[PDB]
């Protein structure tokens, strides 16, 4: 019942009992919340309420202290003082308190319904109190809401893998797609996607008519570390100890091992195939001594750290930690190996010489606090991106979200820049790199490679169905099938586009290989074939299409619906 204020930090007995995570504020703080919402209900050791039998007023601009007791207007004693009044609310420390001038944000950020992208702008450009408060209300707010869709229950099971549902009346249904992960009864998780139903489980179970599918609502702890810590600057590399030779392989980024070594935490951008797994395994190679730990928020992301240290790292000194398929190549849940792989959620409390984050992109302020509370390191290293992609935010609807409110690490790099940028695409084909290059990095992404002439666009806008709010466009597919009768080289292709049930379609006609461009990130493929399948928001974000058309190695063909866009590929165009 005493903490510190969500604002200021001062002591305080006071809660404001209408926000849902109950935060502390000052009497000072306390007061401006109250005067401008409409939350009014404080809480103490006691709660503001009117003591008198039968009153059922709760709110503390109408409450007064009588004695050691609370009563409102029509039942305070003639010796009472009001519990609001100066500018500030009664309760302990009421000297001490200091106030804020950041109110006007808390207000925002305690009564929004995360539905407008400018809540989320408002929770990456508050005070460093401010953004931990929004992190733990947003993902309050996002479980509760998992409360309101309807459950699932097996009408009949057609196979190993479709299935017919009834889904309970009254209540909205999920969209069905490799996002909304189902808990089943606990038979274990589910995911669907689409009459019938194609169904995938984490196990094998015979499924019985009647079990039934809920989507898992996680509770919320609270956060107390900072998304980034204070930093710091050293004359020197601090707590790390350099090799005296490392291999030419990794001699490039010799000048940005020793800048991690000098600073608390570093920044690292790196555009699609620059090197950025290459420069997390060779900051162990370069300081061999360091314990080190690996995170991301997904368990693709920490497999693909795995994979690279499989190659230049001693196999002994790992470990995968492991609370769905992951690496396997390592001891298991080892914690106290020199190098440790592991997602934010499953990361144990430990210490380390050197943090690396990576695809920080996808990350989000909540991730960043417990990666902070969780690692008590020397250094910190985010890697990423903000040019690609980031975390779904399940309740926006309003707006979109740009990359410098992403999280903390992203609006960094958006504002004053990286602390290191990889400048050099490794895996594109030329046209690929100078399209992205002009794109979203301002012409400084430069190409290694060749221009491949196996880059093509064609711009047709074709036929637009839906399955629900999931977009098809068969004549778009059409074109792809008649492009794979004259080029045959492609039938090892893989298929991506923004929307699930293109790619289901795709899927059945073409026979290749999909991907969402969700999905997609952080893989690589020697062909891709993209169709845009509608010119929505979504489909056009700079951001999605960057990252859909730099999975390719070798060549890409775009069939485009958006006539900006198809300009700027820098492809071949072909006709048909
Ligand atoms: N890998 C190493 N090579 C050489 N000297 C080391 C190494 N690790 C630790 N030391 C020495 O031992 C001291 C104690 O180590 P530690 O408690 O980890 O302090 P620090 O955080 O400064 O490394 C270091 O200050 C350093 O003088
Ligand atoms: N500075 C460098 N020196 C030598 N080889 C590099 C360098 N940077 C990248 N590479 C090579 O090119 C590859 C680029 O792919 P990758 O590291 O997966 O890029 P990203 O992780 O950014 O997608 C590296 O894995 C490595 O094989
Ligand atoms: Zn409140
Ligand atoms: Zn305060
Ligand atoms: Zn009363």
């Amino acid at each position: 019942a005493v903490g510190a204020c969500v604002l200021c930090n001062s002591q305080t007995s006071l809660r404001c009992g209408a926000c849902i995570r109950r935060p502390f504020l000052c009497c000072k703080c306390c007061y401006d919340h109250v005067i401008s919402t409409s939350h009014k209900l404080v809480l103490s050791v006691n709660p503001y309420v009117c003591n008198a039998p039968g009153c059922d007023v709760t709110d503390v601009t109408q409450l007064y202290l009588g004695g050691m007791s609370y009563y409102c207007k029509s039942h305070k004693p003639p010796i009472s003082f009001p519990l609001c009044a100066n500018g500030q609310v009664f309760g302990l420390y009421k000297n001490t308190c200091v106030g804020s001038d950041n109110v006007t944000d808390f207000n925002a950020i305690a009564t929004c319904d995360w539905t407008n992208a400018g809540d989320y702008i408002l929770a990456n450009t508050c005070t460093e109190r401010l953004k931990l408060f929004a992190a733990e209300t947003l993902k309050a707010t996002e479980e509760t809401f998992k409360l309101s869709y309807g459950i699932a229950t097996v009408r009949e099971v057609l196979s190993d893998r479709e299935l017919h549902l009834s889904w309970e009346v009254g209540k909205p249904r999920p969209p069905l797609n490799r996002n909304y992960v189902f808990t089943g009864y606990q038979i274990g998780e589910y995911t669907f996607e689409k009459d019938a139903v194609v169904y995938r489980g984490t196990t094998t179970y015979k499924l019985n008519v009647g079990d039934y599918f809920v989507l898992t609502s996680h509770t919320v702890m609270p956060l107390s570390a900072p998304t980034l810590v204070p930093q710091e600057h050293y004359v020197r590399i601090t707590g790390l100890y350099p090799t005296l030779n490392i291999s030419d392989e990794f001699s490039s980024n010799v000048a940005n091992y020793q800048k991690v070594g000098m600073q608390k935490y570093s920044t690292l951008q790196g555009p699609p195939g620059t090197g950025k797994s290459h420069f997390a395994i060779g900051l162990a190679l370069y300081y061999p001594s360091a314990r080190i730990v690996y995170t991301a928020c997904s368990h693709a992301a920490v497999d693909a750290l795995c994979e690279k240290a499989l190659k230049y790292l001693p196999i002994d000194k790992c470990s995968r930690i492991i609370p769905v398929e992951c690496f396997d190549k390592f001891k298991v849940n080892s914690t106290l190996e020199q190098y440790v792989f592991c997602t934010v959620n499953a990361l144990p409390e430990t210490t380390a010489d050197i943090v690396v984050f990576d695809e920080i992109s996808m990350a989000t302020n909540y991730d960043l606090s417990v990666v902070n509370a969780r690692l008590r390191a020397k250094h910190y290293v985010y890697i990423g991106d903000p040019a690609q992609l980031p975390a779904p935010r399940t309740l926006l609807t309003k707006g979109t979200l740009e990359p410098e409110y992403f999280n903390s690490v992203c609006r960094l790099m958006k504002t004053i820049g990286p602390d290191m940028f990889l400048g050099t695409c490794r895996r594109c084909p030329a046209e690929i790199v100078d399209t992205v290059s002009a794109l979203v990095y301002d012409n400084k992404l430069k190409a290694h490679k060749d221009k491949s002439a196996q880059c093509f666009k064609m711009f047709y806008k074709g036929v637009i169905t839906h399955d629900v709010s999931s977009a098809i466009n068969r004549p778009q597919i059409g074109v792809v099938r008649e492009f794979l009768t004259r080029n045959p080289a492609w039938r090892k292709a893989v298929f991506i586009s923004p929307y699930n049930s293109q790619n289901a379609v795709a899927s059945k006609i073409l026979g290749l290989p999909t991907q969402t461009v969700d999905s997609s990130q952080g893989s690589e493929y020697d062909y891709v074939i993209f169709t845009q399948t509608t010119e929505t928001a979504h489909s056009c974000n700079v951001n999605r299409f960057n990252v859909a058309i730099t999975r390719a190695k070798v060549g890409i063909l775009c069939i485009m619906s958006d006539r900006d866009l198809y300009d700027k590929l820098q492809f071949t165009s072909l006709e048909i």
